[PDB]
């Protein structure tokens, strides 16, 4: 029902989902003025990411990313509820204005950013359950730049051609989830916020790391090019491009880091 | 209720009473180099009877959404395929504990404030209302400010703020030199094709942007952000008329045509 474009586009979500014109909306810029170190903020831990290579892992094209399904032996340790992870996806531009990013830094878009999503399985017992409840939800958030190619963004880009078209589906065998991690992963920004796609629930604890990582401008383009956000029959065809959602206003609050230089 | 910047009637808001709020064609936007494309057809525009007598008086209004001068028809842009006759102008601004409250960004930085002067098609029209709802029936230049050296000029307009405080006052400003409230160098400038920057979000301005922004104090931009109210004088619950600034919009393909290559 929803898009990022034309009517149904993220200025048209809240009258289906009245949370999208609520509080707490995601995504935001990241910037000087409202961050502050927060000395509490200590490094999070990765726990069973190191999937296991005789499992495999669904992908998926639902018709808004490419999300991976993930299971929920995964999860982040550190927070005071353990998260287990229920999926990852991307956001992305477009070749002629390859600034796909959610949140920005400086007011400056990346070329794309990675979200792993977990919910807190110490209060709910799944994510759909957990998703439009207090302290439902942690996300966190790679910021991708275009650079030297990076083979382990490639274990999952090697499958988008398999996904090209809504309700497509192809199997990935388990790979280090850890290595779709920058460097410092100790260096993030933290803040409550929401979903960035409908129903815009503002339940996500968002930790975005300081560090990008790097891909390469083909893996770049293979991501903006290769996939659809219709159906394979259908005699209208639209590109998947563009699945980001503008930055929203962000007042009165701060940004934690747990970097202070 | 009616719409506003902040809170359940806000701008995620606005398409659900606006349908064209979540339309084509929106405004305001990032103006950076992916989608910046020169045009050597963009020649400059002359400003005409934008010199207004001091011995005249101007209406200055709160209209519960920004301050806006009334402007005569006889102040129009040359240049256009049309002649476009001026109508008002107004401001959108920040907040005193952060005043970044341009609509249009450059390269992913807000200005402070900016100033839209507001033209219709007098040729084809015979007010702004009417044209608003045409296909390049609006034409509206902005200019982005930023805190710098106090303004003399914008100042004409500012010394009149206590006394517009409240959703529907009115009150009059003798005339001035309209065009010393524009930047250097008015012959660089971006030209896009897009809206109103608040309900009803009509697709139909041909947008100038200066590329020059002008300066005005953090004393002037204060007191722009304290003086003014989005409710009348007798409200029970008064809202401060800050951040009275739409988000930038996607581009949905428009590329944006600049008067100068560099
Ligand atoms: N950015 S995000 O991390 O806030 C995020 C999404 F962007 C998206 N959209 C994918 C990105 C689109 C452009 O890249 C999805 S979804 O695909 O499930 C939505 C539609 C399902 O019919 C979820 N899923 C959450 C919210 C919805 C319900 C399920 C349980 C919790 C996780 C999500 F958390
Ligand atoms: N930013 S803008 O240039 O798109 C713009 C406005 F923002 C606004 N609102 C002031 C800005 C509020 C926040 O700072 C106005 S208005 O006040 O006349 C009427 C609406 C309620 O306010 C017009 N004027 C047009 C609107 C439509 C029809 C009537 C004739 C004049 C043209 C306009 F063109
Ligand atoms: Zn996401
Ligand atoms: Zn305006």
């Amino acid at each position: 029902k929803w898009t990022y474009f034309g009517p149904d586009g993220e200025n048209s979500w809240s009258k289906k989902y009245p949370s999208c014109g609520g509080l707490l909306q995601s995504p935001i810029d990241l910037h000087s003025d409202i961050l502050q170190y927060d000395a509490s903020l200590t490094p999070l831990e990765f726990q069973g990411y190191n999937l296991s290579a005789n499992k495999q892992f669904l992908l998926t094209n639902n018709g808004h990313s490419v999300k991976l399904n993930l299971p929920s032996d995964m999860h982040i340790q550190g927070l005071q509820s353990r998260y287990s992870a229920t999926q990852l996806h991307l956001h992305w531009g477009n070749p002629n204005d390859p600034h796909g990013s959610e949140h920005t830094v400086s007011g400056q878009h990346f070329a794309a950013e990675l979200h792993i999503v977990h919910y807190n399985s110490d209060l709910y017992p799944d994510a759909s359950t957990a998703s439009n409840k207090s302290e439902g939800l942690a996300v966190l958030a790679v910021l991708i730049e275009m650079g030297s190619f990076n083979p382990s963004y490639d274990k999952i880009f090697s499958h988008l051609q398999h996904v090209k078209y809504k309700g497509q589906e192809a199997f990935v065998p388990g790979f280090n989830i850890e290595e779709l991690l920058p460097e410092r992963t100790a260096e993030y920004y933290r803040y409550r916020g929401s979903l960035t796609t409908p129903p815009c629930n503002p339940t996500v604890l968002w930790t975005v790391f300081r560090n990008p990582v790097q891909i390469s401008q083909e893996q770049l383009l293979a991501l903006e090019t290769a996939l659809y956000c219709t159906h394979m029959d259908d005699p209208s065809p639209r590109e998947m491009i563009n699945n980001f959602r503008q930055v929203q206003k962000f007042d009165e609050r701060l940004v934690y880091t747990s970097f202070s230089q």
